[PDB]
RNA sequence: UGUAUAUA
């Protein structure tokens, strides 16, 4: 099965083996773990002629290397360190196979690398091959990384068909484990005509989303990178629910990003909400202090409060200082206190 | 004291 040169290579009998010595043997070495490593090592620092000898033998059977557990790294190197003509010729071997490669455990790493290094002409052809399988790729554990890469690498206008597919389905995909990744990328790289409709669906489902295992991340993303108009829509959704959302394992993270990224006014209003409104005998603030998640909100509020409003939080906390000690999460508030005493 | 992405 393995050629003598390969076995003898494996068997450690050529510590001085050079690329030129494995002529006629690239495909075999490429599909072998040590051989493949050998080839990669030698490539990052090989003369264009050496790199060309190696290419000549992988071009025809390229696809086979792209879907190989060991060969995919060799292809990838040519996409990184190869030549403009070499990258274009592999781009051709890929044509008509973008879909099946992007759903492939190993192939999809090659599609990702190709998208980073080819011209927009070839990018746009690759993308177009996904026309009609947007949700299939987004839900696939291989495919979704290709869709994220497209979004990061290709002109936003070539991605309009991905948008068309997310339309009406944004809530579904934001609570999905891969889809929430793609939604975020669209928010970062897509055009106003594109992020607009998506932002609308997001605002429509903020209540559910902030509480969702994956959805909260999309809401936090908007808070950290979005337009003030969008940040405020979200903040308004937290208003009046600060206490409850803070005690939630997922929503409490979004509450923090609210306190942190909200306008001066909106921040003061949120902090005041739990200073003022009561939760039974003592205020919302006190209940939050004792809670496994809420105590993190308290501390972050202490962090970003204007010096004047920090005074008010401190005064509300102060009467309980001695009793906080007796609570698992209150203790941690005492910690943040020292910083400011 | 608290939540998310993949190959040797
Ligand atoms: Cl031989």
């Amino acid at each position: 099965g393995r050629s003598r040169l390969l076995e003898d290579f494996r068997n450690n009998r050529y510590p001085n083996l050079q690329l030129r010595e494995i002529a006629g043997h690239i495909m075999e070495f490429s599909q072998d773990q040590h051989g493949s490593r050998f080839i990669q090592l030698k490539l990052e620092r090989a003369t264009p002629a050496e790199r060309q000898l190696v290419f000549n033998e992988i071009l025809q059977a390229a696809y086979q290397l792209m879907v190989d557990v060991f060969g995919n790294y060799v292809i990838q190197k040519f996409f990184e360190f190869g030549s403009l003509e070499q990258k274009l010729a592999l781009a051709e071997r890929i044509r008509g196979h973008v879909l099946s490669l992007a759903l492939q455990m190993y192939g999809c790493r090659v599609i990702q690398k190709a998208l980073e290094f080819i011209p927009s002409d070839q990018q746009n052809e690759m993308v177009r091959e996904l026309d009609g399988h947007v949700l299939k790729c987004v839900k696939d554990q291989n495919g979704n990384h290709v869709v994220q890469k497209c979004i990061e690498c290709v002109q936003p206008q070539s991605l309009q068909f991905i948008i068309d597919a997310f339309k009406g389905q944004v809530f579904a995909l934001s609570t999905h484990p891969y889809g929430c990744r793609v939604i975020q990328r669209i928010l970062e790289h897509c055009l106003p005509d594109q992020t607009l409709p998506i932002l609308e669906e997001l605002h429509q489902h903020t209540e559910q989303l902030v509480q969702d295992q994956y959805g909260n991340y999309v809401i936090q993303h908007v808070l950290e990178h979005g337009r003030p108009e969008d940040k405020s829509k979200i903040v308004a959704e937290i208003r009046g629910n600060v206490l409850v959302l803070s005690q939630h394992k997922f929503a409490s993270n979004v509450v923090e990003k609210c306190v942190t990224h909200a306008s001066r006014t909106e921040r003061a209003v949120l902090i005041d909400e739990v200073c003022t409104m009561n939760d039974g005998p003592h205020s919302a603030l006190y209940t939050m202090m004792k809670d496994q998640y809420a105590n993190y909100v308290v501390q972050k509020m202490i962090d970003v409060a204007e010096p004047g409003q920090r005074k008010i939080v401190m005064h509300k906390i102060r009467p309980h200082i001695a009793t906080l000690r007796k609570y698992t999460y209150g203790k941690h508030i005492l910690a943040k206190l020292e910083k400011y005493y």
